């Protein structure tokens, strides 16, 4: 697993990865 540091506290860009 790989670090989270700014993939937790996205909540937009991560929705729209996919």
């Amino acid at each position: 697993f790989l670090p989270k540091l700014f993939a937790k506290i996205t909540k937009k860009n991560m929705a729209h990865i996919r």
